């Protein structure tokens, strides 16, 4: 950045904010359709509709009534979907083998929707937290502390089943070191030569995944990054890079907006941020009360955007993307 | 950023998360009641607390139970206080006189917390909208536009009165341009040496303001700035810092952490941050909903360290030094 | 930096001076407990505390007394324990073989702490100059030259000792280069995945290590760093953490306050620096006559903070967590 | 910076630190007498020798004995001296009138120097602090507080009195703000053409003066620099070189390498930093004590040239020059 | 770089100018003896001394001349010599098997100087060009081209020979592709840990090796570089440091100090030049004629220095250190 | 600059250079005529050319002669001519008046140029030490001192006389500081708009300028800067910059590539370099000799481009256009 002197009041900063016309002229960053993921709650069964308390509007859908959901999606022009199945508590496992079960959830939901909209992106989760018996990260030694290796070995068997079920992208929000690049490997190795990986590079241990614990059904610090670091993320970024990545990204969203700036400004890579269920939560709560305008939907994605983001995981996709063709 | 080609499984990124005492050892910002700043709103009377219905928990105070509360505050060890009036709708008019009346709200508050707490920062709002009839943010043409340089006139009046009430610090927040310059000649003509003046620099066009209307009783695009745009928030900070401001602010917060970010690493000058009403608003209601757990203040708190800022104004301020302390 | 044309008399740097509260707010930097790290000198036997001369106030310690001392190091907050054995004479040999020995002050210090102070750190001293029988850093060749990669493998003996007895960080002083790469590996080899290397990186052959060689009972320059050389630092640090160093330190410490800057902006990792014996003494010795005020040993520590340093290890760790609870 | 790939056993560090003729090829400073200035304190007196409580081996002298010492300094070819006179209480003021008496000790000294020794820089200190009644910075308001400007109109009449005496360099050590533009300007209007400006540019609040006040028979945190504070150094340099000044310096010295580093980085503009009472009363202790061996100096000077100064001063610059010289 | 503003005539650059002590104190760069490193010409025989015409007051020396002139050059702190043998015209060849001949000039004076001088560093030049039947480069395919990997070989077997001879440093001038790697390997492979390697680094195919041709008694745009190319430079640097070299060096000097410049600022790694046979002789005969004052050689060498040489190869060594020591 | 990973055997840079046509292709800098300014010497008198003993086939030419020579020089597309008169010993004084003299040679072979070729740039020098009575860069005060601003009154007068006599660019050799402002001035209040200024920027107290007295017939470091110094010529361009000058100089040359090189980079503006009468000297003495080979001459040229120079003053000029013509 060079200042280039200027000086009021020749310089006045109001004068583009004068006129509509202008101020559309220099504006910088505009959102759009393409940016917008939405992520889904998937539940076993058939004719299934349950709202979450602490996510008004959201909504867990079995199979049947998602592939009905996602013909409007598809309508929107919605680029991509991200599946978060809810496991059955009895699918539950010491060494989490539903994560890879053919005919769980998610590989499930993932056929169905690749055969009925052929087009539209299928990301799924690369986790073990959905499938361990209460919900940590992976694979415990005697000391209840989460196996690093042990654990990849599983996700890397998950990564291949998602692959299988024909699955465009695997996003691994596990935060295991060296994941990504086992995973690419297993991928590589078993021709699986253009399945993405969307690495969730620096995801920090927040307070704002609570409301998605709920609509899950479900210590962190020994993984999940600590809130304080920023140096770190970049770290994180450059491996996963490294390890063949083919996008990087960045949760929570907006309490992290000078990490997504960061990490693309110094990797110029495509860079993603999940806006999570905690942030969708306040903003739908505060919006409900009168408190905020509709309007602040929009002004917190283009945030994002402005940021340094290629696309952003959001639960106000659908909301959003009204808004734009509108 | 130098990578340095770390590698896993030589890097494992994991084993400073692996314990206590080495996170505690690499963690990269810590937030302190030092970072603090707290917005209160003033009343007219005497022995009056009322509760705000959009911002639940805050209270608008008259200025004898200001005083009372400040002993709080100050036991606390905030550094210091941002003054925001309720002006009664009598005192308003189209010249917002009422801004440098030396018995406003403010100029009585700012005495009266002077002469009791001697080492308590004072932070006054140098600002048209609280004194205007409708609310507009300055002196208004023909044709309803805020006139710049007219509007300036007022602020530099209201800006002395508050020097002369005691404050050691004045922030304009009107957005005009060259406000900065014009209040900083003003302050040193009439001999205010170390009257400090906090710009608000890159003052958003935002709807996280919303709240802020319930509490106080009260086109945007033609002086506040547009969401989609950051190379612009640099410009309107290189101009404050050249007039004379020693210190910035990026307002909203969480929702522009990549322009502090930004700002900081341009300028490495003193930077703020407001954490608005309606950031407030959407954390406390997700709190009393029992959807989020009341960490998460200090983890957005945390955020705008971590991005850059020197100093935060947070509604949270009490709560967030309470929690400090134990 | 982009000086944004401040200047005299708009741009007063007294006026955030003026006030505790505003220079709070501004305050760059703050040292907490969390950035502390005690050396502590170990003996051998039972009911064992001398004094050393050259570092009034700094006792060496039998293990019984180290861990009647430790209750209290735990209570103030200091997250880790530097170890220093102080060997019995008729232990050191020509191939250092106590280095080694699970039997060795190092390793039965380190067990003992480890099971009575679970959360504290352990750094255990990787360095064969404890054990060699005139105290050079290594095994000699016919000319006596430390031979690099010989040395390395009984270096690397010592590293898997401490592992096994529980040290959770282990850092080598030794000045060899690519030992850690060695160390890494046999600890990823025999399973140790999560132990910390801590690398003396950027080590200079000094005088200010005379205290401490007076403490332990004990040429350089082929080894250690010449003092004049800045731009060699970079590269022992990018070594180190290609080699999957945790974290890189440079020593000494206050002498070398630009190479903890540089190293710290350059590659954004945890970095460490060592307030040494030496540093200590003249301190101590200076506050004792009444030359300087006590406020010096905050001061002289604030220093490595500012510098970019994540934590220190210091002499005065006890004297300065008092300091920072009080 | 580029790494360049370089990496153990291809690259070994120590290759060049094998034999001294390497060593020497590749060492990247050197410090010289003509990087050395020396303090020194003078009495008003004849044949006068004092010494130093806190300082030991540092000696006050009447200006005959002075210029006896001087002819060993010019040998050695020590560069400048830095005149600190001692001021007789009977001198002291409210006003600080001595600052400018063309007979104070310090225009006598700088007269009987510039004929004695006319090849040897003069620094004089523009210094408020050695005249007033009880060693305050400056004019005090009502409530103690040090007047800016009004203290500056002292500190300009003293500048023109040392350049009348012949000094060739003035150095203001006050830190009020502006004063190197209002002394160049002075300076300028009335023909000091070439009179140097040597600005105390980053000068810290600290406590490493300690033993300067026994020298001289002596709130700084309003006026001085917080410790704490790098980037403000930046803004306090970059003032400086606007208004004038051919040389800025840092101080204190070691303590604050990372700001020496820093301001020759960004300026890279000719760069001084003072090795302050208090370190060299630090380091002289030790050796005393024979705690450290008197290479020490030698090392402190050398991390000075390293970090980026062009000159020193220093209580050690004789005994430096010295053993520079055999 | 930051101008900071500086405006005449607040900056006057010629006040630091003004004396010889501001003069000195301001002074960027130092030559010392420290720096420079003497080519010397090494015949067969026995009581061999013998003029070069075009490079008038250089000889070549019988090794028992050449150990005579030693002591003196020894006396003087020269820190390094740089071998060039005159190969015998019967013992040049096709495929240069003298290269690595035990019992080649090269070889025998490093056993000579090793034994006679042990501090004095002995750097042998890798090259087959002094042992080509007509000063190829090396080995020759039927086109005529020098062949890389197959010249290589012998390079390799030439630089072993001369480590077995006890050279400390090895320094390749070949300039064909990936030499400096290969007799890395080979140099670790047998043992010769400690061997330096100065690659020629960016050599250029220059008009001013003429005299030199003369010397030592002898197409290049294939191997050498074109003056033309800056940026290349670069990327044959990264190349030799990936490679294991322990210094790199520009050649010819000079008419390349841009090269030296680039180099020192990208890599900051020991960066050495050669001030050729054609650059001593042009200045020697304007200097014989009277076009040059004698202080032109030190200028020369202040050059380099400036320029970011760590050390200089020049046929002006002896002079300059006897400049430097008088 | 990135590395980019590029690596031996699959990088081989000898692979550009194998075949002229890819060292064509990728040559990154090419020397033409449209780089060359040729200095001329200017004698006052008719049919006069004289042989400059220490500038071997440099002659000083009669104003009749120069317009004959200048018929080839515009022949072989040389754009500009920089005028050095040889002043008659009679016409110097202490004043210097013949500066300025409407009818002093420079003045006259200006007119005479400008009028027989009106699209041959003529340069002029801006300098008083052609006129002194001993050749003193300016005006001397008692001391023997160069006096700044009251030489700069001469240079502004001469300045204005060459505009008179129309040159298209005037260049001050003088190295005053200030002088470029203080021309610029004066040139645009009298209306000369479009005369260029040269500012001789970064002109070095050199030995190189030896053979210049001899063919002009005619301390410095107190107005020329010392040839250790790097940095501060980046203050003198900055300075230039500011005041005016529409280019910038570099002087000596090739001794001061690296200047160039740094000059060029930082200012990005238009950047000139002298190969001064002691390059020349030198050169062509060693070509005369035999002792190197007529294409050193386009090499030396080619190093100025490769370096950043936008134009070279050399007095190679005439011969390298005719080599670069054929
Ligand atoms: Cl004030
Ligand atoms: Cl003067
Ligand atoms: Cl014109
Ligand atoms: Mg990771
Ligand atoms: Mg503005
Ligand atoms: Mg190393
Ligand atoms: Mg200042
Ligand atoms: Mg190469
Ligand atoms: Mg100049």
């Amino acid at each position: 950045f060079t200042p280039a002197n200027r000086a009021y009041p020749y310089t006045r900063l109001r004068r583009n904010r004068r006129d509509d016309f202008s101020r559309r002229l220099v504006r910088e960053n505009v959102l759009t359709v393409d940016d917008l993921i939405l992520p889904v709650f998937v539940l076993d069964g058939v004719n299934q509709r349950e709202s979450i308390p602490s996510m008004p509007g959201v909504e867990r859908l079995s199979i049947d009534q998602l592939l009905i959901e996602a013909e409007e999606w598809v309508a929107l022009g919605i680029p991509a979907l991200a599946l978060f199945p809810v496991t059955p508590v009895e699918k539950k496992s010491l060494d989490a083998a539903e994560a890879y079960n053919p005919e769980g959830i998610a590989q499930r939901a993932t056929r169905a929707l690749r055969e009925r909209f052929p087009e539209l992106g299928i990301i799924t989760d690369v986790a073990l937290d959905p499938f361990t018996t209460h919900g940590q990260d992976g694979i415990l030694d005697d000391d209840g502390y989460v196996l690093n290796d042990v654990s990849i070995d599983v996700l890397v068997r998950q990564a291949l089943s998602h692959a299988e079920a024909g699955a465009q992208v695997v996003a691994p929000s596990d935060m295991m070191d060296g994941r990504i690049g086992a995973i690419r490997e297993a991928l590589e190795s078993a021709g699986h030569t253009n399945v993405r990986v969307m690495a969730y590079s620096a995801k920090y241990a927040s307070a704002y995944y609570g409301p998605f614990r709920d609509a899950v059904g479900s210590n962190k610090a020994t993984y999940q990054m600590d809130p304080a670091n920023s140096d770190e993320a970049l770290h994180e970024v450059a491996a996963d890079l490294a390890e063949g990545a083919d996008m990087v990204m960045v949760k929570p969203g907006m309490p992290y907006l000078d990490i997504v700036r960061r990490v693309k400004d110094e990797f110029r890579a495509p860079t993603f941020v999940y806006q999570v269920s905690g942030e969708y939560a306040m903003h739908m709560g505060a919006i409900q009360n009168g408190w905020l305008a509709e309007s602040v939907i929009l002004e917190s994605l283009t945030a994002f955007k402005r940021a340094g983001a290629d696309g952003i995981l959001t639960y106000f996709a659908k909301q959003a993307a009204e808004q734009l063709r509108r």
